């Protein structure tokens, strides 16, 4: 009853010179792919906006709407600095009852419209991994679509892992 495995981190490119000043503030969930959820016909992943705090210990707050996005419930949690710019630590994406946590790296950025983010479970017997794609706003060009498709296939997703969002629902 297990998952696809994660990727190992040496197939998941991390964002150069990463400039956690410029990531702060609000970045939409454009796209959604992982091993963990299925595209849902009748419960659908919905669009949520993300937000990044930068403290003055590096780490991030960041409030999210819970996955797998499908309440209108939001939390608030800590990236915490991992082994390089870029790379962080995450505690919880829910409510977590269990031994869970997770590792976020910024695959790529250009800060002032497109992000894509890797996480998979720190656990070393968990194989959960997702990778979301952030835009500014809540539409990317049928390019940065693609790419996100690309990447996600790329990590054996298979099509039906793989989620849009509608740039709807303000959670009414
Ligand atoms: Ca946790």
């Amino acid at each position: 009853s297990d998952l696809i495995p994660a990727p190992p981190l040496s197939k998941v490119p991390l964002q150069q010179n990463f400039q956690d000043n410029q990531f702060h503030g609000k970045w939409y969930v454009v796209g959604v792919a992982g091993n963990g959820f299925l595209r849902e016909d009748k419960d659908p992943i919905k669009m949520a906006a993300t937000i990044y705090e930068l403290k003055e210990d590096k780490s991030y707050n960041v409030t999210f709407m819970k996955f797998p996005m499908k309440k209108c419930q939001y939390m608030t949690d800590t990236l915490v600095p991992g082994s390089q710019p870029g790379e962080f630590t995450l505690g919880n994406i829910k409510s977590e009852p269990g031994y869970t946590s997770w590792l976020v790296r910024v695959v790529s950025t250009n800060y002032n419209q497109h992000a894509m983010v890797f996480f998979k479970a720190v656990q070393q017997n968990r194989e959960d991994f997702f990778i979301t794609l952030y835009g500014r706003t809540k539409e990317l060009t049928s390019e940065l679509k693609e790419n996100f498709i690309r990447f996600s296939k790329s990590l054996g997703l298979p099509e039906n892992h793989i989620v849009f969002p509608v740039p709807i629902d303000q959670c009414i």
